[PDB]
């Protein structure tokens, strides 16, 4: 931080002693499921040598989690999101550039524990008609453990440019009922993806062995709700004070299979079946400070 | 957060050097057991390009847990709140919209564990007589264990609109005395549903063989209290001033029957058996920002 | 929190730049052992649609765990608190409204770790005279380890309205000196309730079996200090701008009866034996704003 | 801290009550795949004895985890981000100083648990035929377990001097599916370097069987984004006012190769096979508190 | 703290209204490789009794760790940083004092984990045959686990005085790949020190047989960026209000000799081999509140 | 709190709005190795009764843990501190008074953690010429394990007077290098005491078989570094507005005697064998509000 270089915090931020022009810009599609909000900042701090402008990419992507079609009592298919993703492009042809954003790819890690363990035991075993035998047992314990958090859903920040960044939220594991983890990649020769599997050996048809979307994560049935920050910096001398700045929203739909085999239920899992996006082109004027649509 | 954007903390945000206009708005719903309050405050940025309404939705919703019939010593059924819901709708024709929510689906995480860890004894027993016997063993831990927390309700941002939002709390799972969690789709082919069965063998009559509901999770008898908050914004260009918001509180109670076999106790869950419903509209005067009802 | 909207912290919050007008009121029932005290606060927000009134009770509520009955050396009872209650209560015939309160029924949960683990071994065992004998095993490791806190006592708000709020401390658990957790409802054949016995085999009277109040939790012995905060609320436009609330504290004595078997010892609990309540009407004035008994 | 001298808290620090001029330099290298931005921030504390230029290299150096060429069925080639690197250097003739910098190399630790501990067994086996036989044992556990954070990428701080900084980001180790660490140094003489080998056995295509970038570290396929700061300091004295300073941003890619044996896949991984460097050259403005390109 | 003996925080702390005048200084080092800094701000309290100077070393005092000899295939060295010092010395004939300095010599601990536990086990074994044998173990468990952190490397306070303080950093312990912890002292008959080895029985010449300073703590390599502030005090009356401290870098390295038995390799430790030292005299004028070089 | 009782925090606090006077007062005693320091601060808060002088013993106690005398190869001695101390005392005769003190003796408390659990196994071995024979058991896991942290030195609050402060630091364990911990008391038949012995069957001479100061706490080799505050109060009507206070620091150091049996190596330990004090009388003027020495 700023204080582990002997500087007073907050000292080299920006935003002190100025007027902040602030705006909100909502629009539900419902074709799409999606709730769009933008919150728009814009900042003239005559100390710094740009304007700012800080686009919270906010909402809702419903996960639209639900049974599409059922050919009887023995086929169904879910539409499933896989990911969401946003992404803020300019017009290559503009001045404006995405200086920057937030969240990031933050460095994960992995609590590694390593063993270099000795016991030792010494056993002597009698009798009562007088026989004693006994042994002297080493044992060493060594190896790692490896321990970490697994969530269902990781957060990306696509490789962006000065036009162009991106975030994707992408599914990496879900855990069923007690059957373990499980991923689109997952493939049991018996049973298929056990992703969305109720039951193994359910009598009930397909459509109604679909996992309650309430036990699973609320992302695939209600949607998420992304908070995402972008700085686009301008400057003052350029000609041209007007610039067109498209938001796009996009939800992934996998298509998991359900199939009776006459002995048990199989899964499967096409990826990227569907792509719902909505795209808003907004209008931002750098010299009344706000933005439109 | 705006510090990590370089960005001074607090600077983009809203409701700075403003009068902001509070107000409480409280009744109770006897029928439906339902004390409601609406915490409103109107927000006029002179700097943000809309204004501002903060609804929080507060109060009380009794989960009455409650033995509502008894048919004699062997049946009795009582009634259980599996889920609560506050929505917040505006009607179609309107020209405000939802802009914010809080609280929305954090992702959640399991905490995964595995193991790769290798173990060797040397063993070389002998006995008094002469005669030495010895084993190499080598062992392999593998796998891994998924820890995290599991709370009795979860709390779930129903798919939102520009128009309408709303939470849902729900039922996940209950751990009764020590037998263990238990759902509403638990199924035991001999005791059925042991959600809330005192005793498998109990000789007293059924309507005692529930749980006591201080044992049990306190929403379910005293009930459950939100704090939900929605922030509508309106243009101020907007010829119409005045807003109706329908707010909308559920008490959804599901039937636990509890059965005697002649040799234990058996019990069944019949879903959404019931639902109450309490709905109150508010008019919204952005000119004098007030809320009434 | 208000920041997770994008709104400035505090800035929906009362009390800014206004008056308060504080107070206290403490009495002292001997009869029934509790020290009131009401911490009264008076806000006129001129912002606020309304006047706030917040009443924190507190004090402390004696437990009077002690031996009240002595029929000899074979039988002795104790009278031992299981819960304490606070109720402040309107007129049904008041213009005043119940609007907030705290502390209120926090969701809690079980920290639920599964288990999916594979370990395999392989013993080659051998003798002296040439003969090697061995097995490989798979094991399995599985189920599920549920933690949590469990304290000796819990808090609970009971289902409040517009007119009455209450909140009431449980007796849920209690360790004795290391025979494990014991509840009002525990019940050994051989001993009945263990709950307070401080030996099973004593040679003492009964009176003596009993367990010292400093080992047990001092909630039971020195009593139980509440703070716990409402907030009514008034319109200013109401006439009538005087009210009486009742302020009421509880406390239910449960009686432990210990038996002498002629073997060993036996206890009995017999739930809600007394009822102790003390309860206080205050006259509160919202013009003059104060409060007095 | 200041405080552990009895010094008040930032009393010692830069920046109090002076006017601060910062600014952004964006810029995007298309070929080499870099998002280059400085923050720049110039501190003239008249207390302090120097000028001071805070410059935080930020932005995005994409990882281009990527299939780069393919043989056939049998071979394929994976370019891999093994280091990042950021550096910032003034020419040797110049004034100018590099005072201050961070991150630094902070001092890590293992957590070392050592073990003396103690069992002891008493077993005596009998026979419903009247034969006893039984053995005392003593057990010795020691020994030590080390357990320690293992980060995918390590930041590190290069020798710096007055004239020269870098910070470098470094492949220490990759978690894959569940078959354990892997680094660039692994070597298995059946599979070879395990490093990005999605099976053993497959019977796809080499270049489909490399791991799916979004189930390993962000950092290789997205990218990395630094946040370095660096504090240059100038004498208010010297002539010459105006500074050249190049920033340096680095990527080196190592080449994962692999091969089809006929049997099973085989791994090898060629270090450093290619660096991408995209260096940019910054004019500083001490007078007029400015910093171009 | 303050607040424990009913002061009010920060009232008894020195800075609190008085202007306080910083400065760097900043020197490369090339032949013994240290960057220099010192980070100087006089503080003039007119309420205190005295003149306080607090000087902060800090820089980067590059490990440099590195192959400094080669002999042949069969034999090599290393020349590895086993502590870094800073020590700053006033001349006895100065008026001045060493009033404080940060850090210091904290008390650490190690978590005590002692073990008093009781096993209670009833085997009762039979056969088809109709023959039971069984047995009654009691297992005693007891003993204790001592568990604390072991950094690399440690940070001490010399015995300071009132003109000389000083601050080592030292190597403690170190981890290899997974051989487990060595120290400057370990020494096994087979392989002597396997403090810096590869690998046992290499094949490839000396030289290439050091461990990679990437795996190693970056002290080694990089370096050790100190931050250690020392607060002087003068006495405003005192004649000569100009003294001359000197500031001592200090870079230690030891020679770990890498030999070929023909067999396998064997690694010796020769301490503090080397010596680096660098020291500058700084002018320190208490009248203008400035330091020279 | 000050919070929990109702009030506004830090309100009923000291130092708010009054000019506090500060200062240093260093010394160094080279015979007793003590860097002496006396932060002190001098409060006249016109709402409170009496004046206050905090005064802050800082500075350090070098342990000067050294091998003092040789005998020959088989004999040495070292002389190892063992407690500090630190002593503030008043003249019977004065007016002032010790009111206030910091550090004080913290209460303590060792996580115990008791167990009652139960496993049951069922075995059914059976062969393949058709012979079954299995066991049923039933374990019982019971009894307690403390865990807590034991530092190397305890610090103490000595029984204080009006007139008479004092703290000591006190050796409490040490852990060597692997062989588990040791204190001032502790006695092998065989090894006597092996506090600081570096190995058993050593071939080097006595005074090379020491514990490395570096590997032992640094409070034995580099010294120990307090910061206690005292709060001395006084009556602004006393006559007598001078007083004189005696500061004491003191190193209790021991003597190890290391022997040589013939056989192994034998440590005894004789306790405060030497005390070092180094006392200091302070004058305080009250009216002028300063300290002398």
């Amino acid at each position: 931080a700023d204080s582990d270089i002997n500087i007073k915090t907050g000292t080299t931020d920006i935003g002190s002693n100025t007027t902040v022009k602030t705006g909100d810009l909502v629009t539900y599609d419902k074709e799409n499921g999606m709730h769009k909000k933008v919150f728009y900042s814009f900042i003239d701090d005559k100390n710094h040598n740009k304007k700012l402008l800080v686009i919270r990419t906010k909402g809702t992507i419903a996960g639209q989690y639900r049974v599409y079609s059922e050919e009887g009592a023995n086929k169904s298919g879910l539409a499933w999101p896989s990911a969401f993703k946003v992404q803020l492009q300019l017009p290559d042809n503009e001045v404006a550039q995405i200086s920057d954003y937030y969240p990031r790819n933050d460095a994960e890690f992995r609590h590694d524990s390593g063993y270099e363990v000795h016991h030792q035991k010494l056993v002597f075993f009698a009798e009562d008609v007088g026989s004693n035998k006994g042994a002297i047992i080493g044992l060493m314990v060594g190896g790692v453990v490896i321990a970490y958090v697994q969530p269902d859903f990781k957060t990306i920040l696509e490789s962006p440019t000065d036009k162009k960044v991106g975030w994707k939220v992408i599914f990496n594991n879900m855990v069923n009922q007690n059957w373990g983890p499980y991923d689109r990649d997952s493939w049991n020769p018996v049973y298929g993806n056990q992703l969305f599997m109720k039951t193994r050996n359910g009598s009930m048809k397909a459509a109604d062995n679909f996992l309650d979307p309430n036990k699973a994560s609320s992302l695939l049935s209600s949607g998420f709700s992304p908070d995402f920050a972008t700085v686009i910096t301008m400057d003052r001398k350029a000609s041209k004070q007007q610039t067109n700045i498209d938001v796009i929203y996009e939800r992934v739909r996998d298509d998991y299979q359900l199939h009776w085999t006459s002995t048990n239920w199989k899964g499967t899992n096409t990826k990227d079946k569907w792509t719902d996006r909505s795209s808003e082109r907004y209008k931002i004027d750098w010299e009344k400070e706000e933005m439109t649509n």
